[PDB]
RNA sequence: GGCUCGUGUAGCUCAUUAGCUCCGAGCC
């Protein structure tokens, strides 16, 4: 189940 | 100052494949 964003317009997936 | 990236023994919610919270580093 990932992370899409990373709060505030940051990008990761897991 | 901005842009991009880190699971960070990191946090939040719903059985998912994403969005929301913070912060650190490099490059231009």
């Amino acid at each position: 189940r990932p992370r899409g964003t990373r709060g505030k317009g940051r990008r990761i997936r897991r």
